[PDB]
């Protein structure tokens, strides 16, 4: 299977012909040949986007909405193809990739729904005879740069909404998930969007991505990935004063208090901490439990972790966990386990690994110096920390450089609200999973987890600017020359 | 100042810089000594930052109405200090009585505006796509905010940033332009007398590349709001990335004033003189490139030059009717001389002006320019102004947009279709029909596009820059989860 | 034709069984048998909507949106049937019923798009430890009462938005357009909305309408019709403190200044004043022209009026004007012409009538005491008035009980804005027709023209309420007993 | 010496008719006051109509300046206002101090917000079309108020309606005319342009109905009894003017089994009996969970017993003052007698002397009791014991009213489920039923009225939206088709 770039309405090879073979994390079988594009390809996409910009931005919102409703209809027909690739390319289980595709349907529909309804403001003027209003205008060409864990839904949340308010897009997917990206471009092409409005360039982040980030004709970059990458991108973007949206790592706390249904809390914790092998930005990566239920919680949680079924995700619809995306991820998880053991952690269960598969390793007896307390653990290694009271719960929850999401389980309204208030995160959820996400809510973090919010109108805020415009209806006298 | 020394203001107290280092601030008007002021370093900036950080939670956590009360107290104090602010704006900044009067009136409105809005900054209650789910969005303050400002409108620019940032729960570390330190210290005087809690507002006087950079690179600083040169802005934005702090950047402008053929030409000339030369053209939103339709160009140019002839340049302390004061320093005079010399060298026609003496520089008006003139390619932060004659509205627009900047802009015309088409096509953050390019109100989104920066300031827009949205949910019913599937 | 009520999910005859025959305005021929329902039929519909309410109000908005998207799909299939009936029962020409059906599609889609995005507010509390927010709640059972001129679009605007946000509906169409009402019921039935959510009762206003207006379980009535009818409904509604939306008559001013393209201005005026025989709430009913262009304007206007083709609207697609809705309208226009001639008016053209057809009658030399200047002329009789300046234009424009829409033609920005500002109307359009309408803007008037606004989120404002809710997180001392 | 305030001038009514305002405390004469007729009201209405265009057309900042001036004068008049709220209205020091502090916040609030009421810029579905929505003031606004919180309620309607460019015709409750006069004094001293604000003192069915039926009045904002509200709404129809109606309430206070029972009793005493229970959002029906019901009733009655009833002028710690008039006492007596007769168990109180009524607390009541079926605008209170949360909600909702409501519980699930199911315009978890802030939407559903007041919600009531477009291209029209 050969995959291509999508530039100015045309599927085409990179200008060098350079290509790369992509393999499945599941068994190493070959999947496709994909472009290894370079700077010239990115520049061509940016140039196409730029030349398409004025026509795309200046048609009525309702027309852009019609293209998006069309893209929605095309997506609905391609659902099976997307699910297939999210599994074999990305390692996702059926339930995982099904969920991603449902959400992605909802995201495209949401962008379409909202395009006509993004409003500016009419202001009171402090001056006589003055009309004072504020228009919303699209930023221009927008770079879209994405990760590999939820490659479809993350890409589409950015792409659909950015397009909705009249920006054009240059899209560079994660090198482990280029085929998903190529399918998105297939969907867009079948939807018949004007040439240059959406462009796909497949290539290395440090080459194609950096060209996008540093190009003068790009107005904004919306980026999801590691904090370190985000910081580099932000620095590079400064040269042209382009704005950025950065959704970076998380190390979300899940806080379990002593008044919970302990069995339910364990079920919830298992799903939150380990869904998609814990490879989720808002995965519950640090579990924090009140000592009065800690023993029962830990037993029950481990009991349910043991029930998890790890297998070839292609095999059937009931597989719980698939493989990690590549061998480097397995190597890193081993470093995390090695660190925890060396610092006196107790390995209650798991740690076995074969190929790219990894059995969830669960630690207790951890302290704040463990790497799995200090770093984002983007994989199935999880600490459980026991605390004596709610002050400690909050202290532990905030003892991280990250600040994405978080959750508290309790039946007490005062403890729930106090903890929600006190925990330093961009998002918070009482009595639910840490990775709750809807299409039209402001999704994003604080501290090292990034800047900006995406989802519905918040995506619109990110890729538009306000424009104050006035009409003065009366002449007046001016202070200079005073001789007049 | 006859009874007090100029100092930093850190955690509730007026201190010396820790090195004791100082330097003499002199008047641009006559070189006379104004005061010794601090020359702080990274240590003093650090102490201010830590003070702001330690004050943060108590200041953010009180009810908004409490912060508004403090801003109302500040407003009352400002009204008492108005003459002192005007005096210093004139003698330290070189502004005329009418200029500094306007700045002080606007500053009063800015402080009041931030006080008015503090209680009313709202979040959102959302419809959940899920059953049994409450879904809402709170507004939270960003934290410690660095405020770094220029010398041209040092009071109103500083206070727009300071008053609004404080209103919504942030604490502040403020570093004024080195050419206007006494204005910053007077601001500190004002805050101190309003009795804000210690650490909530801090003033550090010292070099941008030292004190400023420390503010921009420090990890306990959440956001920087900055006004100044575009090159300085690019530098700050890149330094900002290291800690993922956000920035607000109000950078240069090269605003187009477009004059069409159906205008009252005399009114156009009067408007244009004011727009282009007020405060010696030292305004971010000064009308820096005048663009006139060929059908009225000859009479416009004659009229414009006629009124420019009347401009009275003098010592701004002399009386209330002085039109233009001096430029802020000698580097600026040297730079204007270059702009003038370049235009003449390139074949430009100097219609009037061109003399300078000390820090004083006369308006210098050119025609017969092309896009390669320095005064068409760069921001001319002084009284040197090109007039460009064009043949139609398309050329008006093409010329208007032929710039790296994109702050403001204006068109004069009585034709509704021409006005609206030109307003829509000009590439700027702000735009004004039948008014000056530097229109500004306390509560409107002020800011640019392209090289003129990012973000908006004024009223709720300032609040948008220095707060973040926080999505919170409550789920009222249990459910089953997909893993383990065996269950 | 098999026309019936639609109550609680079932098409059924009125309780008494009474029917009445609907004939065509075009030629008097039989069109269909329709119900003549009574109070019992209205009460049964109301009870059904009331019983259905909680289930409909409490599902997620996305679920209500789904039903509306389904309604949209059904409507798209019924287009030809709607155009047919609007022409044959309403007398609308092809181009008119086309426009109405195109706009109806947009109305339904608009209601669907917005359902999920109607937001409340999170407030700053002046108290410590207090959470303070505002929810949006549906008002409840909403009565929808509608007129004969744009029966489809006007009804669907009210019905679609009202349902979107969680109200249930009892709908009573105009007695002269009952088949359109029935076809609407068909669409909703086929869309599969839960029983009782939407209900159609075909009956006379003073019987079925008044029951709807006075019933205790109806929360709100949205009404469009004559100002006199509106005043009555508003008084009857007072008993049960139900709120109302009232879109009443208009007598909109079209103001033509001396700097215009006179030929264009004439073309615009003909369209705005006489489309659908001037039976439009926002018809340009009072034309006001500057003396410097009056003669040329009047000449050119009369010229294009004379070109208008009046005919059987069923014949072909290029018919300009069809019949008036009934004999009473013809009689009323004759009265209008009688009064005008009587007072010195100069009849420039038209006035001929046969059956329900009527040739547009255009008058000059009028003064403020003419009926055609004092009342809403819901038909093809139009005064042109000459004024000497802008002050006079505004004075004549505002010299009316009404205040719905209005328009000014000019290329001068100062004159356009000063006039826009000075004219007393709920709506105003610079360089366009008086009856400009979009699906998502606030549509409605001031003065005798009614109260409230409809369209998009403005319709939501009408049929929801704000609900302030707090949570206090700390205990405190109270002032009584003071001894405590 | 008390008079009307019409078009910048303090003047006697046309007919010269007056009447005597007496204190509810001891019947003492307070002042002679206008008894105005339809012509003093027509005069105020024409004054406001004629002042309107100048007032609405100045920039908002200038109206805000006038309100900040009003605030400065109000702060000077604080003591005067308290004194009159007490002697004329019957309020204790603590009640009137609260009302005055809140009123100050109300005037400041309207001033703060005047410059910031925004319209919208829209996306047009058409090409070459600018599409925006302006906010415009409705015009002359009638303000008609009740007697229980006459200052705060009046000023909430008046400050906000003024802020956004309406002019005002104000008729206060006949039982509290001096407070309305003091307001006119504050306004006169702030120097508002003549006719912008007008005070007419007189009878509701004369002065009030003229305001309500006058053609040049665009809006009436009303607070009072539901029946009066229905009458006003019907009359308003004839000129298609809009109305804001804040009517009675019968608010439920729901107390669940997991509470701090003592704290709940304290909160309940304050909520149910402050200002002698004469509050629209008073906790008028107390609903308590079986499991804590006995200890709650005991603790609640214990604290009610502690309430000090006395001349509110006597000192700052008096808990309760009198009812407003003799007729209120007689009504409460009917409420008490009906409950006794129906089998109710009177736990405490029920006595009355002069205009002072002793809080009467009942248990063992049913839904047929008058104090369960009607608004009890005084210190007579039923306690209903329930077995589960479903019963709590059923009892809470078994009323014609729907103003506010509250639940006390530490359980998040029960709190939210109950909050959602209670049919009320407002609701408070773990606080009193009558919580109120200056900038929040205050109002009810069902028989408690329509519309919301407070900050921008006040603005919404007394402004309309105006869609204005500019079309920048010409186009072809579909008639005549031959063209
Ligand atoms: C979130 O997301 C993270 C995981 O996703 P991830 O592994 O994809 O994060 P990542 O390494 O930061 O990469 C994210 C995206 O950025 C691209 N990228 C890498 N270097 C770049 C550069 N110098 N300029 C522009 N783009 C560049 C990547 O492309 P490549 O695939 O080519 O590296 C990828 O498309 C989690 O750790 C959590 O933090
Ligand atoms: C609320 O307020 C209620 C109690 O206060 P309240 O005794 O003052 O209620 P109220 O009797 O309804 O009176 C409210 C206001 O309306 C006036 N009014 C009475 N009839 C009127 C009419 N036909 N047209 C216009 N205005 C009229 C009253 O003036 P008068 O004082 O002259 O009657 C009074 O100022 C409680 O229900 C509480 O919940």
């Amino acid at each position: 299977m050969k995959v291509a770039n999508y530039i100015n309405g045309e599927f085409k090879e990179p200008s060098t012909g350079a290509f790369q073979v992509k393999t499945s994390p599941v068994d190493g079988s070959k999947i496709a040949e994909v472009p290894r594009s370079g700077r010239e390809d990115a520049r061509e996409a940016i140039d196409s986007a730029f030349e398409a910009l004025k026509a795309w931005a200046n048609i009525p919102a309702i027309r852009r909405a019609e293209y998006l409703y069309k893209m929605l209809e095309v997506f609905r027909q391609m659902k099976e193809d997307f699910m297939k690739i999210l599994t074999v390319e990305g390692g996702g289980t059926y339930r995982k990739v099904w969920g991603e595709v449902v959400f992605t349907e909802r995201l495209i529909q949401n962008a379409a729904e909202l395009a006509r309804h993004y409003q500016g403001r009419v202001l009171q003027s402090d001056s006589e005879s003055t009309i004072s209003v504020v228009f919303k205008r699209s930023k221009g060409v927008v770079g879209v740069i994405t990760p590999w864990n939820y490659p479809l839904s993350i890409s589409m949340k950015k792409i659909a909404h950015t397009l909705a308010v009249g920006n054009t897009v240059v899209y560079k997917p994660a090198s482990d998930t280029p085929v998903t990206g190529w399918l998105i471009a297939q969907m867009v092409a079948k939807a018949g969007l004007p040439k240059g409005v959406f462009n796909l360039v497949i290539g290395p982040g440090p080459v194609v991505g950096e060209e996008i980030v540093t190009h003068k004709r790009v107005a904004h970059v919306t980026f999801t990935g590691e904090s370190s990458t985000g910081r580099e991108i932000a620095a590079k973007a400064a040269g042209t004063l382009k704005t950025v949206t950065l959704e970076l790592g998380g190390s979300d706390p899940l806080i379990i208090l002593d008044d919970v249904d302990v069995d339910y809390a364990a079920r919830l914790a298992v799903f939150a901490s380990l869904f998609h092998q814990g490879q989720i930005c808002t995965s519950a990566k640090r579990i924090i439990v009140h000592k009065a239920v800690a023993d029962k919680f830990i037993e029950r949680y481990v009991h349910y972790v043991k029930m998890l079924r790890i297998d070839d995700p292609r095999k059937d619809e009931k597989v719980d966990l698939g493989p990690l995306i590549n061998e480097r991820q397995v190597a890193l998880m081993k470093e995390f386990v090695d660190d925890a053991v060396s610092r006196g952690g107790r390995l209650l269960i798991g740690g076995r690994s074969w190929g790219n598969f990894f059995e969830p390793a669960i630690f207790v007896d951890v302290d704040r110096n463990f790497r799995i307390m200090r770093e984002e653990v983007f994989g199935p290694v999880r600490p459980i920390v026991v605390v004596e009271n709610d002050d400690q719960a909050v202290e532990v929850a905030n003892d991280t450089d990250y600040g994405l999401s978080g959750a508290v389980l309790t039946n007490n309204v005062n403890r729930a609200f106090r903890i929600a208030e006190a925990v330093e995160s961009g998002m918070f959820h009482i009595n639910d999973v840490t990775f709750l996400e809807e299409s039209h809510v402001p999704f994003g973090g604080i501290k090292a987890s990034g800047v900006g919010r995406e989802g519905g109108e918040w995506s619109f805020h990110e890729t538009t600017y306000d424009r104050w415009v006035t009409v003065t209806l009366r002449t007046r006298r001016f202070p200079i020359p005073s001789a007049l």
